[PDB]
């Protein structure tokens, strides 16, 4: 039940709670934070001109096959992503790949 601490399903989809580190060598999931209930995501983009947000959304849109929007934390390392029109079961399956 590893990724479950970072996700919740609302009427609109799944809110995936992440904590980003920019300037990374590769955009990828590197861990979970068990106290904050967030997936640690490295993002291979600079945190300028919204480029880390853009890369983060692109990565998860490709992973889930669904539109991903930042609902909270646009200017924070702690960001909540709405994965629109997907279920928690589908998100867990994809995160576990
Ligand atoms: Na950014």
């Amino acid at each position: 039940l590893y990724f479950q601490g970072s996700l919740r399903e609302t009427s609109e989809g799944v809110i995936l709670s992440v904590i980003v580190a920019p300037n990374a060598r590769e955009t990828k999931i590197v861990g979970i934070d068990g106290t904050r209930g967030r997936v640690k995501v490295n993002v291979a983009a600079p945190p300028v001109k919204g480029k880390a947000n853009k890369e983060l959304m692109k990565f998860f849109k490709k992973l889930f096959g669904a539109e991903v929007v930042i609902v909270r934390g646009e200017t924070s390392r702690e960001k909540d992503l709405l994965i629109k029109g997907i279920t928690k079961k589908e998100v867990i399956e994809k995160l576990e790949l």
